[PDB]
């Protein structure tokens, strides 16, 4: 079950741990699948978890940000307030400094003058180059997300989930899809590093007076995994920036195997149907689950 909050309960939660912090203004600033976010005093964003899974992502975000706060070339959220663990949440809330700016939507990017588009690609490449070069020696080993392990896990999850839903031959071809990707070593041979892992246009903030990127946000999915993940998340022509712009990022990053990035993107496009089934059933999102179930049913 998901949780809702009133403004009064948000204030009461903060006041229990921060009695000297006066709240003058509060409004909802956004809502995602994991947290509801509140703009408080017009200078802070407080995230409150909608469920236990979302609180684990929030706890991860807080811990990662504290490890990397002064290591990057763009502003990232700074943790200023933290809640506490309970039997229900790893972290009851967290409060971050607000970064002023708007998302660098594909529409906003493509209306920019070319010189500013090029600066945006360069700034993103430097951000990712520095992120992926952060020394990960100290980091907790459970942050490592091995992609081959993940694909094997999902295959077992899908069999468990769909054993009574799919007809025998349908499940056989699900098993075939998994077998084929697991035999292709290009997806699983990478050098692990710290990655953002949700590196998309909605998480890139832009200063429209300077026409420059002024922040990267929402680090709750960060992990030690394949650096190519942070390029393929920007490659979709519909919802993101497309291949031409991402190729500019790849050049400034000095990527040496662009064909492999493309092959990984192609497979992730196909793999989304299975992710929608998994996280559809997990979150209570039957919309997604039925959508993924119909997609794998036909193609
Ligand atoms: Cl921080």
């Amino acid at each position: 079950g998901m949780r809702t909050y009133t403004f009064d309960q948000v204030e009461k939660a903060i006041e229990q741990l921060y009695p000297d912090f006066t709240i003058n203004t509060i409004e909802i600033s956004g809502e995602g699948n994991d947290c509801i976010a509140y703009e408080i005093n017009r200078d802070f964003i407080f995230k409150f978890p909608k469920h236990s899974r979302g609180s684990t992502n929030l706890f991860n975000e807080v811990n990662i940000l504290k490890r990397i706060h002064n290591k990057l070339p763009l502003p990232i959220p700074e943790v200023v307030f933290t809640g506490m663990p309970s039997e229900t949440y790893q972290m009851s809330f967290a409060g971050f400094t607000k970064i002023k700016g708007v998302p660098l939507t594909p529409l906003l990017l493509n209306n920019l003058p070319k010189q500013s588009q090029n600066q945006a690609a360069k700034d993103l490449a430097r951000f990712l180059s520095e992120l992926h070069s952060i020394n990960i020696s100290g980091f907790k080993s459970n942050l490592v997300l091995d992609f081959r392990e993940k694909i094997n896990e999902d295959n077992k999850k899908i069999k468990k989930l769909l054993s009574r839903e799919l007809k025998g031959p349908q499940m056989k071809k699900v098993d075939d899809f998994y077998r084929d990707i697991l035999e292709n070593e290009i997806y699983f041979k990478y050098y692990p590093c710290l990655i953002h892992n949700d590196f998309s246009s909605d998480h890139i903030l832009f200063d429209t007076e300077k026409n420059t990127i002024c922040g990267i946000i929402d680090f709750g999915d960060a992990a030690i995994s394949d650096p190519d993940n942070d390029f393929i998340s920007l490659m979709e022509d519909d919802e993101e920036y497309g291949m031409e712009f991402v190729s500019k990022i790849l050049n400034h990053y000095k990527h040496k195997d662009i064909p492999t990035v493309l092959e990984k993107y192609r497979m992730k496009e196909k793999y989304w149907s299975f992710e929608k089934i998994i996280y559809g059933k997990e979150y209570g999102y039957m919309d997604w689950y039925e959508e993924g179930l119909n997609e794998i049913r036909s193609i």
